[PDB]
């Protein structure tokens, strides 16, 4: 019965260890399920199974702010942060009993009564927001947040006869119908076409081809309501924009009338060095969006912050826009937790020290085996590692999955691999970190060249067994005794 | 600073009770704030301030599982329950430590390890859905909602060749771009306009209706992807269909090859008597929206329960449609907290009784007063009054707000006022509500003859004089002093 | 005149589709692309600013002048403009749409724009 599965998760959730069977139990029902009732291909392409081990990863508790236990007891470092989730870690105890205090009063408003955090919120954002961005809009993710983004700007552009979008090609945005109009990705946006009418797509860091879009829908009457852009594109690879770019986006705007749409989604929340990654070119945009770390780990939130002449718009009809579930008062809570936080232990600072002995670190490595990695890149705590293959990138992310250190990719998307610790990473976690990167650089290393010395056609059996002999007794001279073979096979050639 | 207005709200997070200057200052902030961060038109519309008082009515937090307590120390029976949140009351003692549990041991996912309480939420509404609806995707709200349920339809029906989709007139499905194409009223629409393209609407209760739609659609070669649909318009003004509509739209569907649609976010988790409204005619839906309720109002949650046949396209590539927080472990945790909660002490049936009684109650106070009252109508807990204005409507609303009974309507969008008090109301705070409705409609009666008898032209002032005497000293004669002001205003013509 | 036409026109153009104008030329050719093209998932068509070719709402689509073409709007859905003789230009719209899955049908140009102004593009477009 529904009944009867209710209960047997409720008890699980006030469960707080588990015997070794107990444990066993638990993996192969969530594996069960997963097949069932969930998705069966989380399963086929994930790296908590495929290496998952004799069982998955079955998730169980935070560790430390930094760490994650799952349901054998094996601690990982999270190198991932929930994709730009967990800025201030896990369970950040600041935000954790700000939310349990709220709890304790009225988790979610009734709709009717002013709710009092929500003034505090929009109020504290308005502080914390660069130049006249002034009234905040609540929602609950980072897709609701550029869906309302782009019902003002809508709302706003329309009147004064404004209906075309420009977005940039390798934007993530949201996968909700509205939002997926703007994001760019073939993959993402092909089954559900057609989408919304009038986006269009410029390549991304090139102010010589945004003027000519702009221009080109001037021409033809079909001008430009609003262009949209990540400061970074995080997902997209973390692709760093041209210096000046954010800059001369921003004029380009206001020269041609378009508002300006920032999508500070995952750059948002101290990651990049600075509150807002929008703050190194000191640009105002007239929408900001934010998510992800806003909601401290603990709750999920979304807010959209305009400037009073665009949220203007809102104000003759207050409900044109609402949501359900927004602002709630329990979700208000964890930002002025995670807002005082960041401000308090100073975090976007450790961002940006942590973020380049990191980064450092791993174009380092990346000269050492640059016969796996074209390059590593990012900006503060957000970066990436790009690998040659996605055979090799889905390698390296599973790899040390096992050295229990939690990063990016799936099975066939893993080119890049993506790097996002919590802001909180200790200084101590950081090299194991960098470590456990060069452990799995040499094993794969390894592998690669082992193959490598197979085909060898010219080489004989003989002189194959050699090398793989002394290939496993010391892992060390892969690179020696591959060069030694190679050498070898031409000289039979 | 940003850091001070963290602060300060963080600190007031943490306070229980207020002096009453303490509470000045707060009402004040939060006016303040509402007027310059977050709208001044709720200020403008809503019945917290109209009728807030001196102050306005400032929430602060739950009182019992039907009460509010504002700032003031005011305590509310809430008739709104969050428009269809409530539904197991506020703050649910089950549901909050449910929740408090889950915030011990990790609340949300990395988003790389199986996460268990996902797989037992995917699996217990799959127990408690009807018919072959198997698989859960969880997002955050009931826009999110629907938008998954038109993308599931999307990537199922567009390799069939087809991408027409019929909504209804009078229909609310959600605020974000996707949604709004379905979402029927004008108001809410135009500005954003234009929506997704292909989306037509039909008559709400009309089957001889959808049939000519999906028939053109066909014969124009823009045959219809799937029909979507809310089991009793909600919003719409509590519209119930005409019996053997949702089962005859199901043939209709069924009949062309159209996925069917069922927006369950207002009349799911038990409402309406039944578990999901669509069970009264035992209908079942390919595609089934969940959101409000299932969050047993501590958490924000939406869920889409689908037909495995239509889930498979999600199967080969999962990541196809994501989100950010949807299905996160604490989310999870309230819902199957809410979910036992709902089948064990069977709110459902509770739900008929107190549903049907306080209904009928309106529909008497409806013969009563019918020169202010159209008619009452509902479905067990989900029911509304029709006035015949916009005036009185809000008059209605408003008077028994300072009855400190909560109910709907805003300022102007007010004529049909909806009563939704969570599953929980006690059969003493039931009648407790139909007396103040009593009370309330006593005294707009009232003042409506009030005026009557004021613009009575041939009626003189000395005649006038002793009609407004005896209806201060006694309002009960409202009716009687009324028809004999009209009888000798007549005399006099 | 088709034979004619085929014997007159360069390379493999074999064969001809007669209608009354040069509006319903361009409409006819839209949906001679279109109806290649949409089986093999292509929809979007590339045209120049500053281009002409009819004044019927298919053609309208690709036409290019504000004036023209703001008071009939919305027009036919997918019709993107690039500057004309600019190459390194139509190679960006030819691969932004290649990239977000909305393959280009077909470009559609004159050798010279007309009614644009007797523009000439540079020598190798």
């Amino acid at each position: 019965s529904a009944l009867a599965c209710s209960a047997h998760a409720l008890n699980l959730i006030e469960k707080r260890t588990l015997d070794h069977e107990e444990m066993k139990a638990l993996n192969r029902e969530v594996i069960e399920y997963f097949k069932e009732h969930v998705n069966p291909g989380f399963l086929e392409y994930r790296k908590s199974v495929t290496a998952g081990g004799d069982y998955g990863a079955v998730e169980w508790q935070a560790g430390s702010l930094n760490t994650l236990v799952d349901t054998q007891g094996q601690e990982f470092i999270d190198c991932l942060g929930g994709f730009g989730i967990f800025n201030v870690g896990h369970r950040n105890p600041v935000v954790v009993s700000a939310v349990q205090n709220q709890l304790a009063k009225q988790p979610l408003h009734s709709q009717e009564l002013l709710d009092p955090l929500r003034a505090m919120l929009a109020k504290t954002l308005a502080a914390l927001t660069p130049g006249k961005l002034k009234y905040s809009f609540f929602c609950n993710s980072g897709t609701e947040s550029v869906e309302a983004a782009l019902k003002l700007a809508k709302a706003y552009q329309s009147p004064r006869g404004k209906f075309t979008f420009i977005a940039t090609s390798g934007a993530f945005h949201g996968k909700s119908l509205g939002a997926l109009s703007a994001t760019a990705k073939s993959t993402f946006r092909k089954p559900f076409m057609p989408l919304l009418p009038g986006f269009r797509h410029v390549p991304f860091g090139n102010i010589e081809a945004m003027r000519t879009a702009l221009n080109e829908c001037k021409k033809t009457g079909d001008d430009v309501a609003a262009v949209i852009l990540e400061p970074i594109q995080g997902e997209g690879g973390v692709i760093l924009p041209p210096p000046g770019y954010l800059t001369a986006v921003r004029k380009l705007c206001d020269e041609f009338g378009a508002l300006m749409i920032l999508d500070e989604v995952q750059t948002g929340m101290g990651r990049t060095g600075k509150m807002f990654a929008c703050e190194h070119e000191n640009v105002q945009p007239d929408i900001l969006c934010l998510a992800k770390a806003l909601g401290g780990g603990v709750m999920p939130i979304g807010a959209t912050i305009a400037t009073e002449e665009v949220f203007s718009v809102l104000f003759d009809n207050p409900f044109l826009h609402t949501t359900t579930f927004g602002g709630n008062p329990l979700a208000c809570a964890a930002a002025l937790a995670t807002i005082n936080v960041l401000l308090e232990q100073n975090l976007p600072a450790q961002a940006e020290q942590k973020g380049d002995m990191l980064l450092d670190g791993f174009r380092q490595l990346a000269r050492e085996y640059p016969d796996l990695v074209q390059e590593a890149r990012g900006k503060g705590m957000l970066m990436a590692i790009e690998f040659v293959d996605n055979e090799i990138g889905y390698n390296f992310a599973s790899e040390m999955f096992r050295q229990r250190v939690l990063v990016a990719g799936t099975l066939n998307n893993a080119k890049t691999i993506r790097i996002e610790p919590p802001l909180t990473l200790t200084i101590e976690q950081c090299e194991l970190v960098i470590k456990a990167a060069r452990k799995a650089l040499a094993a794969m290393r390894q592998q690669v060249a082992f193959y490598e010395i197979l085909h060898l056609p010219n080489l004989n059996e003989e002189q194959r067994n050699a090398f793989i002999q002394s290939l496993k007794d010391d892992p060390s001279q892969s690179a020696n005794l591959l060069a030694e073979a190679k050498k070898l096979n031409d000289a039979q050639a």
